[PDB]
C-alpha cells in the first residue's frame, strides 16, 4: 500500500475500471472493512441529550476526533456533530461536519469562531430533488444574528457550477471582533449518485482550497451528512497536495486513514471513482 508515482497513475486507474470496475470494487470493500478490528466510541454522539443535533441518526462523530465548542453556562453545549480530519502532512487540516440545523445554527458558527475558520466549502444544494438536504444558515441579503455572531454578506459570484459568497461575521461579546469567512458552495449536483465529469469539481477544489490563508482554523467541509461528498473533496485535495509535493498517490492509504477520523468518509463506490476522475484529469491536464 505504498504511494503510486504520479506517472503510473492514469495507468493504475485503467486497470481499476477494467472488468467492471474489478479494481475499484476491491479498493471500496477494504476501505469498508478497514474499520471490521476497531471500535472507535461516540459517546457524545449518542447522549440523549445531543440527538437533536443530529441530522441523520446513523452518522455520529468519533469522540477523539470530535469538535468540541467551549462550554456555556449544560454539560452538552459542547457538542456539534463535526470531527477534525487530517489533510495531507497536515494534523486537522478541516472540519468536516453535516450540513447544519437551524436547532444547531448558533452552535455551528460558534464553532467556526472558535476555531477561526475563514473558509466554508459546501457541498450540497439547499434542496435536491425536492428533498431537504441542508437549512440555509447565512443571510440571504444584509445580516443575521446567530447567538454572538452576526454574519453580514458582503458579495457574492455565481459561476456556472459553484458560488462564492463573502461574508463578515462579528462576535458581540468581542471588543479584532471582525472576520471574513469566504463561502465556496458547490451548485451543480445530481440528486442521484456523481457529477458525470470530473473537471468542473477540480477547478471548484483548486480554487477553494488556494483560499486557504496562512495561518488560520481548519476548513469548513459540509455536504447533508457530511460525509460522502465531504469525504470526496478532502481526499481529492489532499491528494492533490500530495502530487504537487512528492509526485505520487496515496488514494487508499490515505482514505484508510481519515476513515477512522469521521465515519463514512467517502461513502460510496461511485464516489471513490470520482476522486480518481477528478485526480487523473489533474494529471493528464498537465
Amino acid at each position: 500500500m505504498e504511494a503510486i508515482p504520479v506517472k503510473q497513475f492514469v495507468k493504475h486507474i485503467g486497470e481499476l475500471y477494467s472488468n467492471n470496475q474489478h479494481g475499484f470494487s476491491e479498493d471500496f470493500e477494504e476501505v469498508q472493512r478497514c474499520t471490521a478490528d476497531m471500535n472507535i466510541t461516540a459517546e457524545h454522539s449518542n447522549h440523549p441529550e445531543n440527538k437533536h443535533k443530529n441530522r441523520y441518526i446513523n452518522i455520529l462523530a468519533y469522540d477523539h476526533s470530535r469538535v468540541k465548542l467551549r462550554p456555556l453556562p449544560s454539560k452538552h453545549s459542547d457538542y456539534i456533530n463535526a470531527n477534525y480530519v487530517d489533510g495531507y502532512n497536515k494534523a486537522k487540516a478541516y472540519i468536516a461536519t453535516q450540513g447544519p440545523l437551524k436547532s444547531t445554527f448558533e452552535d455551528f458558527w460558534r464553532m467556526i469562531w472558535e476555531q477561526n475558520t475563514g473558509i466554508i466549502v459546501m457541498i450540497t444544494n439547499l434542496v435536491e430533488k425536492g428533498r431537504r438536504k441542508c437549512d440555509q444558515y447565512w443571510p440571504t441579503e444584509n445580516s443575521e444574528e446567530y447567538g454572538n455572531i452576526i454574519v453580514t454578506l458582503k458579495s457574492t459570484k455565481i459561476h456556472a457550477c459553484y458560488t462564492v459568497r463573502r461574508f463578515s461575521i462579528r462576535n458581540t461579546k468581542v471588543k479584532q471582533n471582525e472576520r471574513v469567512v469566504i463561502q465556496y458552495h458547490y451548485t451543480q449536483w445530481p440528486d442521484m449518485g456523481v457529477p458525470e465529469y470530473a473537471l468542473p469539481v477540480l477547478t471548484f477544489v483548486r480554487r477553494s482550497s488556494a483560499a486557504r490563508m496562512p495561518e488560520t482554523g481548519p476548513v469548513l467541509v459540509h455536504c447533508s451528512a457530511g460525509v460522502g461528498r465531504t469525504g470526496t473533496y478532502i481526499v481529492i485535495d489532499s491528494m492533490l497536495q500530495q502530487i504537487k509535493d512528492k509526485s505520487t498517490v496515496n488514494v487508499l492509504g490515505f482514505l484508510k486513514h481519515i476513515r477512522t477520523q469521521r465515519n463514512y468518509l467517502v461513502q460510496t463506490e461511485e464516489q471513490y471513482i470520482f476522486i480518481h476522475d477528478a485526480l487523473l484529469e489533474a494529471i493528464l491536464g498537465k
